[PDB]
């Protein structure tokens, strides 16, 4: 499954889905360049993951198809679950300020971990490997 150490590998798209969401020019350059790393770990029906980059360090804990809340390191704050589809994470969130929908999907692609976000019509992924 999902579990273990992960580290962002590559990106697509992802500066132009991050000026969608509205992050200014030099955020994007930084997020770019996040040194994003994620710890997973499951416990039955629930998920911790350590989220540790340049912008911040916390744990996200969640609860498989129960709402919860999540900030996005701008300060952005989103409501969504996380349901197991097959093998794939399917998230559907929104966002709490304008109401949009934001989706992301996770698997496994041989040994990477795949994020693939969607949000207003542009698509954008990371790809992390495992430790
Ligand atoms: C200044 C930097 C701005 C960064 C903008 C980030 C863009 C949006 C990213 C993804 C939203 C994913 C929602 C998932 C909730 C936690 C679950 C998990 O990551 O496994």
């Amino acid at each position: 499954a999902f579990d273990g150490t992960w580290k962002v590998d590559r990106n697509e798209n992802y500066e132009k889905f991050m000026e969608k969401m509205g992050i200014n020019v030099v955020k994007r350059k930084l997020g770019a360049h996040d040194n994003l790393k994620l710890t997973i770990t499951q416990e039955g029906n629930k998920f911790t993951v350590k989220e540790s980059s340049n912008f911040r360090n916390i744990d996200v804990v969640f609860e498989l198809g129960v709402d919860f809340a999540y900030s996005l390191a701008d300060g952005t704050e989103l409501t969504g679950t996380w349901t197991m589809e097959g093998n794939k994470l399917v998230g559907k969130f929104k966002r709490v300020d304008n109401g949009k929908e934001l989706i992301a999907v996770q698997e496994i692609s041989g040994n990477e971990l795949i994020q693939t976000y969607t949000y207003e019509g542009v698509e954008a992924k990371r790809i992390f490997k495992k430790e």
